[PDB]
């Protein structure tokens, strides 16, 4: 069975591994759950003939796999689809760097449909209050 993790630890990880700021921490929490259940293994086959991967859902047409589209992530898809989350938060880290660039200061979150309808302009502090409280 693929790892599913519960929200608050899904929280407490990101914090106590990668010590992750609360503001990086409410922002991805935030959008695992809406993406993918914080479910390790939530996959997507979309129309487009791409593939969304783990629990950041990251598509394979830029961000993870030489054989299809671009490769920015510089890695399998595969890898994104894991029990240990590592490369999946390096590679959501590049999304959200690169988003940013293009897009202009803290719009970095902006790649992700779940964080503009379900977390953008949000209270994430309330949302993790059930976490951190």
């Amino acid at each position: 069975d693929a790892k599913v993790f519960g929200k608050c630890e899904f929280a407490e990880l990101l914090k106590r591994d990668y010590y992750l700021s609360n503001d990086d921490i409410k922002n991805w929490v935030c959008i695992a759950e809406f993406e993918s259940s914080f479910n390790t293994a939530a996959i997507n086959r979309n129309r487009n003939r791409s593939t969304d991967y783990g629990i950041f859902q990251i598509n394979n047409k830029y961000w993870c796999g030489s054989d299809y589209g671009k490769n920015v992530c510089k890695i399998p898809c595969s890898d994104l689809m894991s029990d240990d989350i590592t490369e999946a938060l390096r590679c959501a880290e590049t999304i959200r760097r690169d988003t940013e660039r293009f897009r202009g200061r803290g719009k970095g979150y902006s790649a992700w449909v779940a964080y503009n309808s379900k977390c953008k302009n949000r209270d994430l502090d309330q949302y993790m209050a059930e976490c951190w409280s």
